[PDB]
């Protein structure tokens, strides 16, 4: 059930996952340091997660260089566009809870999901890269939650919105990706399951009911 890492078929699909990831870290670093301007008391800490995001960025970089594939980062840029538009709406308006929901939630579940599917069937220098990566993305998810936690009455109304927004984006991303996924040999079924675990456990712990929470994921319909 391993894939041939070196084969013509792999290597094609593995150019647009890599390029995905490589961008994906990118705006994440930018994502942190962005939110910094909406919280300026956390910017130290902001500033930890983005260096976090930095260096994740230059392992996945070097899973590509290990594999001899070109990053197709044009595709990437593309892929990523839909939900980067709203952050970047969402942080021109001042919109913390939005800008957390989006990077801390949503794309951080993504991360873990595609993460945790990957690591079985990645090669021997990739999968040490992403098995080092995996436990940064629960400490930025444990960021988001906290802080969405401690001002849950004040925002519930714009989470509820930025998730109807939003988690389309998220569902919309996972079709776009199946294709490729599936040549890496990752099941587009567990990634589902992971993103919608994780998704669902980081909602738990901000202090979303379990109706609450049923409503929410349906969104993605
Ligand atoms: C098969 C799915 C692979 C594509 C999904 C990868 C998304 C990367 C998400 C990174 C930006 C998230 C982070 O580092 O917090
Ligand atoms: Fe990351
Ligand atoms: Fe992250």
């Amino acid at each position: 059930a391993l894939p041939d890492f070196t084969s013509d078929r792999y290597k094609d699909a593995y150019s647009r996952i890599n390029a995905i990831v490589i961008e994906g870290e990118q705006e994440a670093h930018d994502n942190y340091i962005a939110i910094g301007t909406l919280l300026p008391d956390h910017v130290e800490e902001l500033k930890r997660l983005a260096k976090m995001e930095m260096r994740h960025k230059k392992g996945f970089t070097a899973c590509g260089k290990n594999l001899g594939v070109e990053a197709d980062m044009d595709f990437a840029r593309e892929f990523f566009a839909p939900l980067r538009d709203n952050f970047q709406t969402a942080l021109g308006q001042g919109k913390t809870p939005t800008c957390l929901l989006i990077q801390a939630l949503l794309i951080e579940a993504f991360a873990i999901s595609a993460y945790h599917t990957y690591i079985p069937v990645s090669d021997p220098f990739a999968r040490k890269i992403t098995e080092g990566v995996v436990k940064d993305e629960y400490t930025h998810l444990n960021y988001g939650e906290a802080w969405l936690k401690a001002n849950l009455e004040s925002c519930r109304e714009e989470l509820l919105e930025a998730n109807r927004e939003n988690l389309p984006l998220i569902r919309r991303m996972l079709d776009q990706v199946a294709g490729d996924a599936a040549v890496l040999q990752m099941d587009k079924e567990d990634l589902i399951e992971d993103f919608l675990i994780a998704y669902q456990e980081s909602l738990t712990e901000i202090g979303f009911n379990t109706r609450e929470i049923t409503r929410m994921a349906a969104a993605a319909l």
